[PDB]
């Protein structure tokens, strides 16, 4: 009936709680170290760059791209599923993953001293 806390600090180890995660991105991995941009597939057959991004793309580039489809979609849809029916905050960016066709280049670049350009016009895409 009467029993409640008495503060909110009994020692110090009570202020790690903080997630932000989505549908199942509960601090598992996220691990890396790329800076990736984003933009609609463009092999150019000019800009053939290179230096460490593995040919392949990687889950980033495609979760930067989500984000990225994500508010470019929630616009309209640079998307290939609903170009401009959709809007959500990420069913796109999700569906297109989830139908792994990601038809867009990205560009990971290296806070070490390094970049390279492309994502699914010469390689991989989420994964």
């Amino acid at each position: 009936m009467s029993d409640n806390e008495d503060n909110f600090d009994g020692d110090d180890f009570d202020d790690v709680e903080e997630d932000e995660g989505l549908d199942d991105l509960e601090n598992a991995e996220e691990e890396g170290q790329e800076n990736v941009e984003i933009l609609p597939s463009g092999e150019r057959p000019q800009a053939n760059q290179k230096r460490i991004t593995t040919p392949y793309m990687t889950k980033y580039e495609r979760a930067r791209v989500l984000g990225t489809r994500a508010l470019q979609i929630a616009m309209c849809a640079p998307v290939m599923v609903e170009l401009e029916g959709e809007t959500d905050p990420l069913l796109i960016a999700m569906k297109e993953l989830k139908a792994r066709k990601i038809p867009i280049i990205i560009r990971r670049y290296l806070p070490d001293g390094s970049y390279e350009d492309w994502g699914v016009d010469e390689l991989i895409i989420t994964d």
